[PDB]
């Protein structure tokens, strides 16, 4: 599995902050925009863009605060990043995508798509973010660790001081070994314990046992989308998963319309990380007939 990452950088001035993209492929049909999650950036897409790019655009953000975009001075609520990527797409001048999408960049990808439905062709997806009806419903090998990043005082002694989301969750959440390498890329944005607002924010935004109770709200709203929208959709699973089991995988393959799904082999959280060319081929596989 690839460890380098050979993108040309591109930089976008986004509402006076500037925020760094991958943007590879033909320009001249609908692009497809890559959206990462917590603690990763548009290296967490190396191995499945270059699958994707031969037949269409590739454009993958990294989000406000994370990856080589700026880290301006905010909380990093959910919110922030809703605006940012908002003024991202536009700042590109994207009118119709097709999103692949992970982790919060689902959530921002589900929420941009209800509220432009017309302008979402595909959505590929993969472990993304539903309303956690109880902490029972979180893998009980990761509960008490994500329970302690959301108690007071100890979830930022660990995330900001220890930088347990980073060097605990990334070789929990993925099956196979990591290498030092890739461990280096995915550390080189947070060297500074300050600049790790984002990841500690972020857990502390999932919307689980009822709280906090906008989010819960906002994904129960793009959920309710998400089930009655025609627009194609591919979700990527493993096995056992961690925010979608595989017993969910295959309800979700009936309850969501036009819903195809693909099963990546063993799996935890950063499914890319353990079968991306499965991941690559099958969403290039599945673009033209969109
Ligand atoms: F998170």
């Amino acid at each position: 599995i690839g460890t380098g990452f050979p993108f040309d950088p591109h930089y976008v001035e986004v509402l006076g902050e500037r925020m760094h993209y991958v943007d590879v492929g033909p320009r001249d049909g609908t692009p497809v925009l890559f959206l990462h999650g917590n603690p990763t950036s548009s290296y967490l897409w190396r191995n499945i863009i270059p699958h994707v790019a031969p037949s269409h655009r590739c454009i993958a953000p990294d989000l406000i605060g994370m990856g080589k975009s700026d880290k301006p001075d905010l909380d990093y609520f959910f919110d922030d990043h809703v605006r940012y990527l908002d003024a991202f797409i536009e700042a590109l001048g994207l009118e119709e995508v097709v999103l692949v999408i992970h982790d919060w960049g689902s959530a921002l990808g589900f929420h941009w798509a209800k509220r432009n439905p017309e302008r979402v062709k595909g959505i590929a997806c993969m472990e993304f973010i539903r309303p956690i009806p109880t902490w029972d419903e979180w893998p009980e090998f990761a509960r008490e660790l994500f329970q302690a990043f959301r108690t007071a005082d100890v979830g930022r002694e660990l995330i900001i001081d220890q930088n347990a989301f980073i060097e605990q969750v990334l070789p929990k959440f993925v099956v196979r070994p990591l290498t030092e390498v890739e461990m280096d890329h995915y550390r080189e944005p947070f060297l500074k314990p300050v600049d790790r607002e984002p990841l500690w924010r972020f857990p502390n935004e999932l919307p689980i046992a009822g709280e906090p109770a906008n989010i819960v709200a906002l994904v129960e709203a793009y959920m309710n989308w998400l089930h009655q929208s025609p627009v194609p959709k591919l979700l990527f699973w493993g096995t056992p998963g961690v925010l979608i089991p595989p017993a969910e995988a295959a309800r979700l393959a009936e309850s969501l319309p036009n819903c195809k799904t693909v099963d990546i082999g063993p799996g935890l959280h950063y499914l890319q990380e353990d079968n991306p060319d499965l991941i690559g081929s099958e969403i290039a596989r599945w673009l033209p007939a969109l």
